[PDB]
């Protein structure tokens, strides 16, 4: 089974940018950080990230149609895109949001989730370790 | 190093009465069994009361004992949860069995997210083994 | 037939005062105005009284694993506990929620219920009769 | 003592998508109302102003009411107004949960200036609310 | 000219009720109040209760085909009819929305208006007075 | 195969001050496109709640469908809104104005969330573009 | 009885211009045509304006002290001032709110007023003339 | 005569996705169905689709200069997007918004628009055939 | 000559990460209600249905009362409703000032039904109050 | 050391209109008690008061270049002057504002404080001695 | 060419600040040279009195003079300002010192800025200097 | 040094429809007035605009990474994206905004701006001469 990681706006800038918010893993390492854990788990990963809001809505219906899971962090979107939101609502495999830093912490405007309501879950908070935790989740269903 | 497993009134009543599936007695031994296997001690406690709640929060704060908690409607109603919570030092994670962003809209605001290291939702019994997991890391 | 009273918070020094909201009758003198009626129906009516929160989520446990049904005034909380209302969840049988004074006419807080949306049905300021008019729906399902 | 029964819009269409019609209701209290030794005098319709003199005659005579307003429990300022001159009983009776429903049928112009309050307890909720003025 | 005064519901019950609030003449003495000072103002005054929407709506259709302006006391409508605002909007003549009472010191529902904003001018709490100044004004326009 | 066209308050008062053309010029404008395409249309107007309540009644007994713009009434009236959701058959909303270029409070609407659709800002064709959604089903 | 006639902020500006949202009467020629009302009417009107809050509240004190009746427009001071309101409160003799336009025509801060639940009535939108019939509620206490 | 419809992000789906609303007719065939309604009315209708707000600024740019006619299903940009608002604003002919589902009938932030208040006029809940309604419409006007 | 202090959940932990335990605060509190002319109890409870049970003892005694209730300040209708029965003097105090902490802190369920409140005046806020309560 | 007790609008009236509510002491005998008060103490009490909002500005101002302490009671104007919050902002010494009366059990608009926020602390509700209370709480800091 | 640059309540005490480091005294020289430089001559005055501020803005409306305008609190809580000044008919330019829109919410609502021709907002003192030279072009 | 000022969606279109809100001035000219400016003072501007937010986003980064200021107007997008703010925060050197008209003349969704909290400065409706004036407070610092 392939699980899908995308990541959106501004994360292709993680490590280099922000460490005290977002850790100091770089998202090139995120990528083989998570390719690793998911082979050790049974599972592959494609992990993605893109800045414009149409190639994320591309994957996603490349995932909807091969009935694959999806991790998503959206990073700003996730409060902004009734686009995005309704391209998730296709999926069959589950879907797991997933978010760096503990966005219930944070400013007003990252504590509603267009996302977050037609999820299967969500985790957010738990470093990096959040996109692992997601592997975790759906190698056990 | 020693975890705390604590949740929320109503979560006695677990299993019984549909989501899954499991038990309180049984998610006792999943976690136990699982955090050791990480190479952990948890101790797993419910309570329906407000103050027993506070007096465990309490005593891992002085224990400087890293938390994770469901507390259940509590999350959205109690501010005296909140501030016992606060004094920790060691990472408390907030976890809830069903995805609450999915619910009524009062189940969508938690007085204890903004102060919690982190917030884990929607993933079931499975929750528990994951903050389990990140601890065992931090 | 046996039909479960629950008095929250503060309910238990009714009558001894204040007497003028809520009038005349005392806690005791109402457990034994349900306790004929419930006879005069043909039901067992058990009354109980806490200002425990938990007691209450105690005694709304029994009544579920007995599938019994339940006549609730729970005081403020009525306004304030999602336990509350998640512990009354759980009731096979009928949840009536009654309330002496006509909340409605009272402050605002006051006119919001988390027990209203998940109760069979609210009886509201009809004095202490009302709780007697909730045991008379009982014996007509 | 003549108990006023008023009904309002689309009450009249009781039993369609309890199958009991309007019709059969007004037997099932008339019965109780005099089982008890009271005069239930039920009426219904879609019109505001109809049901305002019908509150007016009994704001003029004393007698209590037993309210299910519809609609116009939501909406109806006017209707608010007159049942406020009724020096006599007003219960507010609905035949389903309103608080079960739309968030709009949450608030009611006519709960706070009403003696009582009875909800979703089914028709036999009309009743009951005849037991409460049995005793006055 | 003709000038019309119109009334909605629970007005004709002038006389009851409170006498506080309202005052103490009847609508039919209002009536007559009104035309006595419209003769003594040099004009001709129709005045006209109704407790009915659809009535009230005619009444000033009526005025509209006929260029008449009218003083407006909606009683509730005022609060909660589309209807008699777009009603009134079409009047080519000034319309003046008269109150008796002080609607800014009632219940909170009271303070907005349908009507203010499409009336000429709003005269409240002056009680029955307010009719014949609104009388006044119309005089001199 | 019969469909109610039902208007509501005001709009009695049509080209006297949405557009131009008449009520009477309406009716005749709905009757003849209805039977271009096999339909009988009923077109009536009231003023009362009561009136219209009434038609919806009827509309729901005998399972007609429904183009309704029922004036002001849309934004006050829980109780017209209750009354077509009894309806069985269709129910398609129409404004002759754009509802959502005006004043606020004529932007939400208490039938919208149970009508099939809703037609708004097309002036009078709006009736007849309606007809014809049900002409398909 | 002596009455007073309270202008606040800007109203010295009247006439100039000048508006058509205000009429083409100075504020001079309003003083001139109350206090000659007044007279045809059998009271003493005394008008003044300012453009200082804290003068206005020696004003209304001063009315306080003597008990008479006020007239007030205060301009724009009746949207944002509690001091005013409170300065308002202490008057025995009646208070009776005046504004030139309508301002529920306009935009949406004009249309609360601190004053309003407490004056003993408001005219709004009849123009100069609101003033003068103002007068005549007064005259007729 | 030349007609735009434009679709916005995930209208590429249509058909393939949840049938209930929106139906089972994919996008290539609505491409027929408009192009056959257009020739039958004396119309050129060009139809397209893309998940880039860009490239619907673009066309939405070019309608304008063309003075050509706008048939519009944003999608979620309907709710979103101010950018495409504006670009909408700037159209001299007539824009006719259309949604195949009722918005009005779903989440509460699928109920306000920004297109709305500057279309023309607006059609929702009809299905596909929406696009051909508001073709007719265009054809006469 | 009896005046009660009653603290919410929470501040049984003082002093410990304000400086002043609550044990000193007692020996504080005590002292000082002795220097007036008083004599003051001093309880502390986590737990909700014990804060009731001691705002019922007052209301029957018609002793006075002091509350920092803890954050039951801004959710608890029922001691709320406990302290509306109270027919002395009811004062509010807050340790730190709750208004310039976060938006669900300068709302107060109790105040709005006490004599007054006095908030942000660390632990003298007590001794201050005591001294409302000798004069009256 | 000297302390700066500063009373807004309306509070030169203690003692006249509303003995109920604001108590029985005057003014005068209010700048008496404070004054005998600080001696007491080793204080030096200077009570001003004014009914203009740009005299109160002058006071804070003077007190922060003296970087003395504050006793503020700015009767309305703590809900409505921005430019009040301003100038207090900027003391060094401590600010506690106090109100005679219990503001929370009032209308709902003098509930919310601008000073408040950024005032060391607020005595509310305890008649005049709330003034002698803050001194004193100024005597230990 | 006379410009009116009008400082409202509090501004009589910037460089004792907290805003920059410049006071009144010296921004009056400022803004004076500054003008002078672009063929203008501004009259600065600053007073904590609105009644103070309506007098000048009548005045500049009056002589049909351009005004520079930073109100301080009073930008938020005056309609009696928002009044007075929409009478002028040469352009109003609404400065800060301040970024505003990064302070407190009651700082981020203006009755003023819908009836200025434009508003400069976190640019220091500076912001004085740029609004001059607005009104020098037009 | 490089001075970027970025321009959003539609501003392409400077100059053409429009000379009322914001224009007369192309783009085209826009790009030479600041750059014959930015010279004069000493700096020089690239001068870039686009439809596209992941563009947007992409120069903000570049700026970001070069430690150059920015003067942003980003249109639309000001009071839509997240993902820009988060962009735009990570800039070192100022960040101003800019706005050809007076966007709180405008629509309530306009008087609310995403980057404005995280700008250090922004200057609105002075047009064209806004990104001049901008240009000179970075030739300051
Ligand atoms: O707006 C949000 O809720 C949000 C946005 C983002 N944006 C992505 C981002 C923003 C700033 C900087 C970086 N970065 O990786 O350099 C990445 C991330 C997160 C998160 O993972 O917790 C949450
Ligand atoms: O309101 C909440 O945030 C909430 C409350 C609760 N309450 C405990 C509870 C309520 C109803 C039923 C059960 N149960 O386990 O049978 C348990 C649980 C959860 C959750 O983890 O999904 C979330
Ligand atoms: O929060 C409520 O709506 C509420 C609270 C209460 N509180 C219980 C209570 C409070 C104060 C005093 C008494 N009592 O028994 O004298 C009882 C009662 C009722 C009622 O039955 O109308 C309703
Ligand atoms: O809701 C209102 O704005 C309103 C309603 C009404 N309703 C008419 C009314 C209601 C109840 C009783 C009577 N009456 O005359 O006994 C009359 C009147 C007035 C008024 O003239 O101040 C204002
Ligand atoms: O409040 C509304 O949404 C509303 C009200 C109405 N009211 C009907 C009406 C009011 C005033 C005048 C007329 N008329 O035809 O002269 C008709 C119509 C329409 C519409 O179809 O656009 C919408
Ligand atoms: O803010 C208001 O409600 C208000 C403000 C004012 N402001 C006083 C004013 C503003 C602009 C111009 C003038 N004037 O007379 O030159 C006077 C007047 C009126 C009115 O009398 O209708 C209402
Ligand atoms: O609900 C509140 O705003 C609140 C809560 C509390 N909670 C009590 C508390 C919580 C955490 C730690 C302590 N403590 O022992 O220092 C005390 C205190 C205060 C106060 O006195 O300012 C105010
Ligand atoms: O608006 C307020 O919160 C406010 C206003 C005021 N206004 C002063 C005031 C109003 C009416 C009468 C008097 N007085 O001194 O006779 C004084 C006082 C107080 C208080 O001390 O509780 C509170
Ligand atoms: O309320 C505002 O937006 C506001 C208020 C003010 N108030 C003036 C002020 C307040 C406190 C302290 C000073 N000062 O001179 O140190 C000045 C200034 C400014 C500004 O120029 O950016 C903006
Ligand atoms: O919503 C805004 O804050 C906003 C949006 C925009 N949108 C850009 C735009 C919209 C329509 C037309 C054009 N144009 O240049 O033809 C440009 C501009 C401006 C401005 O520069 O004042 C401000």
């Amino acid at each position: 089974l392939i699980v899908n990681v995308i990541n959106g706006p501004n994360l292709g800038r993680l490590g280099r940018r922000e460490p005290a918010v977002y850790g100091g893993t770089t998202h090139d390492e995120l990528v083989a950080l998570i390719e690793r854990e998911a082979a050790e788990l049974g599972l592959k990963a494609v992990v993605r990230q893109s800045d414009s809001e149409a190639q994320l809505l591309d994957w996603i219906h490349q995932a909807a149609d091969a009935a694959e899971p999806v991790i998503l962090n959206a990073g700003g979107l996730t409060h902004t895109s009734v686009a995005l939101r309704d391209a998730c609502a296709e999926l069959s495999a589950p879907l797991i949001e997933v978010h760096i830093s503990n966005v219930h912490a944070r400013e007003e405007f990252r504590r509603h989730s267009y996302l977050s309501p037609i999820a299967t879950g969500v985790i957010v908070g738990l470093g990096i370790q959040g996109y692992l935790l997601a592997l975790r989740y759906l190698a056990e269903h």
